[PDB]
């Protein structure tokens, strides 16, 4: 019993981590095998930043000027090239306590880990959730860039992000692990903008069948609805909306609880309207969005709390 | 920029855990140095958890009856014993991933992180705060017992937790790593209820410091208390009491801020009595009390490990 925001264990990438200095720019890198992953913007020099061509800037540089840092033993470069907005520095040293890993490209509502580092030394580990504006809202200080978000399903570990930049209302853009953006940013500092933000729907619906599994049954309520009224409601409340797909992975959840999918969409609807009046939901006065349907079924037990 | 729940990381405790299996039971054990520490309970079957004389379980034991597993390699244990409410188990290999560590008790309102473990394996990562009434508010399932609470300082862990049991609330409650359980709970399958709960005071000032520092500014207020006006206020809502030492604590939020403790204070003060009113700090329509001074000082600095 009890639910948690709860992150993978971090030691499979903390093993990994490096730091990469360039110039006057030090961040951190992911070392995998014998490749060093950071962001392309360590060869940028802050006047650079604005429009930076990064292959004219990519070019000038030689391995020696990249120095790869991991614990106190420098790394040798000897290749580098970019791929979107990854920079990949080649080392002669695969690293030892590289793990079973995958790089996947997730889609907004997902959640991961994250392995706050600063100077290739890992300070923190914290859940996340891709936003539906493809931003996260991160917890990173200046030095951050090159931390990893990450999943670790049965030893393999999927890094899904690294950290890039901070828009100025204070939430984090970045990439897969093969340089390609999330959402609609660059690696410029011209100005950029996350766009209006949604509460991810089947997560919040996911958090309220973890609720139903521990006990917590006083929201529920005798209405059903269709999914299209459903999704007219939800829309008012900048809510994403609901799809089949979503339905159909809460499957497992409404199978396991007896509350039908749509049965447990109208309570939602209910709590939207009502606010939680002095209540709370798994220790929470508002509706969780950070746990998907999958997180859900992971930390909660297969037997419903009745 | 940003405010998040977070736990050290968990990779120097990792390279500690293993399984031990006793009988039909299986649980977690913490293997540091040629010592693998995990809860006397796991000695315990149907009948024994009911009224468990722990020395004369453990008399019947041998060294062969402790199954343990670090990996896919089964350590032989040479010993065992027992201090408190944990069972050491002396094996003939020291952990080579042993870091540098200490066993420390701590505090209620102190937070640590768990590592949650089933079968010797890490599933999860999360940060918790030990609640006055010694219980935490965990997330575990059958097998997590033998799962541990830690801190980093500097290159060395300070265990601080070992999980025992969950209360019927669903609430948890375990032991130092010398066997001494937090509140008044015993390793034995009875009647046994948390009490009632109080919030840690000095840590819900501290994430409104944090709060502050973030740019969420909209429940301050001009006003001022004494420490004396604000626990009487404060023991109305069910919050801890808050001391000199606490004020003493939030000093430095307090200089970085420009907003005093007791200046936050009437702050908390009004929103005890008045509420939110529909607006949120951090993302949070509740008042968060498991970020200690330290953990906002540590996140708003970035302190590494
Ligand atoms: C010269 N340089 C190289 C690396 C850096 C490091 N700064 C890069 C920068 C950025 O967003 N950095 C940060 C990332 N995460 C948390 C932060 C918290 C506080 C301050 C900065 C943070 C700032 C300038 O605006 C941009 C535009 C685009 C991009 Cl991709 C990156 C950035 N500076
Ligand atoms: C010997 N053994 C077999 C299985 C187990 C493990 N059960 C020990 C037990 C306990 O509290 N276990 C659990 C701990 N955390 C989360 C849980 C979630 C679901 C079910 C059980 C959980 C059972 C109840 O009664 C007590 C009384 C006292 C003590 Cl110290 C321990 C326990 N131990």
């Amino acid at each position: 019993s009890g639910f948690r925001k709860m992150a993978f264990p971090s030691g499979k990438v903390e093993g990994c981590m490096v730091q990469v200095t360039c110039g006057t720019t030090t961040l951190n890198g992911l070392w995998l095998d014998d490749v060093v992953y950071c962001p392309r913007h360590v060869i940028c020099t802050s006047e650079d930043m604005l429009n930076p061509n990064y292959e004219d800037l990519l070019i000038r540089k030689s391995n020696h000027n990249f120095l790869v840092q991991a614990g106190n033993v420098q790394l040798r470069v000897i290749g580098h090239s970019m791929q979107n907005c990854v920079l990949k520095l080649k080392v002669d040293t695969a690293n030892p306590k590289t793990p079973k890993y995958k790089f996947v490209r997730i889609q907004p509502g997902q959640t991961f880990s994250v392995l706050a580092c600063y100077n290739g030394s890992p300070s923190g580990v914290y859940q996340c959730a891709m936003r539906p504006n493809f931003t996260i809202k991160g917890s990173f200080l200046n030095g951050s860039c090159g931390s990893v978000g990450f999943n670790i399903d049965y030893d393999c570990v999927s890094f899904c992000y690294m950290h890039h930049m901070e828009l100025p209302t204070g939430v984090h853009a970045g990439t897969d692990l093969e340089g390609n953006f999330y959402g609609p940013f660059v690696d410029r500092q011209t100005a950029q903008a996350a766009g209006t933000d949604t509460t991810i729907t089947v997560n919040v619906l996911a958090w309220l069948y973890a609720a139903v599994i521990n006990g917590d049954r006083w929201f529920l309520n005798r209405f059903t609805t269709t999914l299209n009224d459903f999704n007219l409601v939800a829309m008012k409340y900048n809510y994403e909306p609901l799809t089949q797909d979503h339905v159909d992975i809460l499957g497992p959840l409404s199978a396991q609880t007896g509350i039908a999918v749509l049965d447990m969409c109208a309570s939602l609807k209910e709590l939207l309207q009502n606010g939680m009046n002095g209540r709370t939901i798994l220790g929470s006065a508002l509706l969780e969005d950070e746990f998907t349907p999958f997180d859900v079924v992971r930390q909660c037990s297969g037997v419903t709390f009745q």
